């Protein structure tokens, strides 16, 4: 089954860094296939790091239309970042036309000591928007899988609900 992943966020949240550890198990290409399996089901994961595309309005309308899940991604550390979330959420529903768009909210760089946004305002967005919250640090490799899991789930969750022979001669 084929997923199209859309990683989206500020500058310098990690949106990179994770979509690396993801795919190359470690921490200039924008798109990439990897094959998994995820609660038994054989996966084909399409991610796109948004990080070059996101300042071409033609890209990111495209990415957007043809996304199926979004990971909306902020760091912890950066205030700025976590107030952008509801840009790209808002940018996103309005270019798909509706209010039911597989999304999950992450706050990346959790390894840091150094957090400015409490667990607790995260946690209250993602349920005001009806989503799943996940903490990932793209260093550690803590929340990475989860995050990028939870997100097929809710695609999957989206395509279960979502859900002629003929003559040319005559
Ligand atoms: N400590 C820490 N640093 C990170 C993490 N993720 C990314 N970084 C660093 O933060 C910077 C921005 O990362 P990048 O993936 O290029 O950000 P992008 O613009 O969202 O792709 C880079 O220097 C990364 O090494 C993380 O989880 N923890
Ligand atoms: C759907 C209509 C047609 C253009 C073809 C009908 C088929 C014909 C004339 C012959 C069919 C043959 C047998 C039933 C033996």
């Amino acid at each position: 089954t084929e997923y199209k992943l859309v990683v989206v966020g500020a500058g310098g949240v990690g949106k990179s860094a994770l979509t690396i550890q993801l795919i190359q198990n470690h921490f200039i290409e924008d798109s990439y296939r990897k094959q998994v399996v995820i609660d038994g089901e054989t996966c084909l994961l399409d991610i796109l790091d948004t990080a070059g595309q996101e300042e071409y309005s033609a890209m990111r309308d495209q990415y957007m239309r043809t996304g199926e899940g979004f990971l909306c991604v902020f760091a912890i550390n950066n205030t700025k970042s976590f107030e952008d979330i509801h840009h790209y959420r808002e940018q996103i529903k309005r270019v798909k036309d509706s209010e039911d768009v597989p999304m999950v909210l992450v706050g990346n760089k959790c390894d840091l000591p150094s957090r400015t946004v409490d667990t607790k305002q995260a946690q209250d967005l993602a349920r005001s928007y009806g989503i799943p919250f996940i903490e990932t640090s793209a260093k550690t490799r803590q929340g990475v899988d989860d995050a990028f899991y939870t997100l097929v789930r809710e695609i999957r969750k989206h395509k279960e609900k979502m859900s002629k022979k003929s003559s040319t001669i005559c």
